[PDB]
């Protein structure tokens, strides 16, 4: 699969006159995005018609924010080259080198180094959600609001044909939602998608770089801790979310705790509701067989 590597040559040729590809290669993707390592240099991410046209733009607002904003050691993608448009989008910058922490790694770290590691992200969590975002103040995500806005595309599409078990698992979340009160801390600017596979390491096991702010927006500050928290195969551990938690301070514990849960609670629905969006039936179908799973888990 070639075809595509080819294409995106010619498309940075094209619309960044001047620039050459000596090579290129694909390095990684997320759901609706794949990205290219050309050079050795430049990473080129890219994106052809989605849900979010314009998505590249207020990721790039995002960076170009944060860029000027922050200081730190810590690196985060700086915006060079970008064409933006609703068929195709692209961001260009240069790679962020190092090695992406994972589970095992980690239970290679000395105590200390993993101290150390913690300190880093709670720091530069920090410094992200005390930065006044009064500037970018309409990139606002309102998490409870677009759970209510998805609720309502299912009622009009597919919910009258879901099993009584589906509806029930569905209006469960919902009730849940409405009782909760984990959306009336803090707001602030937030990663919003935090997780171990976005956070490298240099050759000390010190963090060096953080990639994806993707999804970031000013949201719960209790956004940013639930990857951390999660206990699963792909993160490190609640531990290690609990402790870093403590070191980032001032901050409800259990409260972030009951935000990672009621997050996990709405994936199978999440899923099928990215299914309908992007008409991918696979996503509907794994959805709501996720709801079975969890409905009899106990
Ligand atoms: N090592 C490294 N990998 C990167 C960099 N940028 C992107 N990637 C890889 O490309 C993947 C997709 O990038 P990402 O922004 O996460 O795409 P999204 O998940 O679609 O928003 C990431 O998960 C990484 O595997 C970078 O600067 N350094
Ligand atoms: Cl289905
Ligand atoms: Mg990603
Ligand atoms: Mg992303």
């Amino acid at each position: 699969n070639a075809t595509n590597v080819k294409a995106m040559k010619y498309l940075i040729e094209h619309y960044f006159d001047n620039f050459k590809v000596d090579s290129i290669e694909i390095i990684g993707s997320g759901y609706d995005s794949v990205a290219y390592l050309v050079n050795n240099e430049y990473i080129f991410k890219t994106k052809f018609s989605t849900n979010k046209k314009k998505g590249y733009a207020k990721e790039k607002a995002i960076y170009n924010f944060l860029n000027t904003n922050l200081e730190t050691n810590v690196k985060i993608p700086n915006i060079e080259y970008s064409y933006i448009s609703d068929e195709l989008s692209i961001l260009g910058y240069k790679e962020i080198k190092g090695t992406f922490l994972t589970p095992e790694i980690y239970s290679t770290m000395s105590e200390e180094e993993q101290n150390l590691l913690k300190r880093d992200i709670a720091s530069f969590l920090r410094q992200m959600h005390g930065l006044d975002y009064t500037d970018i103040s309409e990139c606002t995500i309102d998490n409870k609001q677009n759970v209510l806005e998805e609720y309502i595309l299912l009622r009009e599409t597919i919910y009258n044909d879901l099993t009584d078990i589906e509806k029930d698992y569905i209006e469960s979340f919902m009730e849940r939602l409405n009782a909760t009160t984990v959306f009336e801390g803090k707001k602030c600017l937030c990663h919003n998608d935090f997780s171990c596979n976005h956070l490298l390491l240099d050759g000390n096991n010190r963090l060096t770089g953080i990639i994806d702010f993707g999804d970031s927006g000013i949201i719960d500050e209790y956004c940013d801790f639930i990857y951390l928290l999660e206990d699963s195969e792909e993160e490190i551990g609640t531990n290690f979310g609990e402790d870093i938690l403590r070191m980032y301070g001032n901050i409800d514990i259990e409260k972030a705790k009951e935000y990672q849960d009621i997050v996990e609670e709405y994936y199978p629905i999440e899923t099928i509701v990215y299914g309908i969006k992007n008409i991918k039936q696979e996503f509907i179908e794994n959805g709501r067989k996720e709801i079975y799973k969890r409905t009899y888990k106990d």
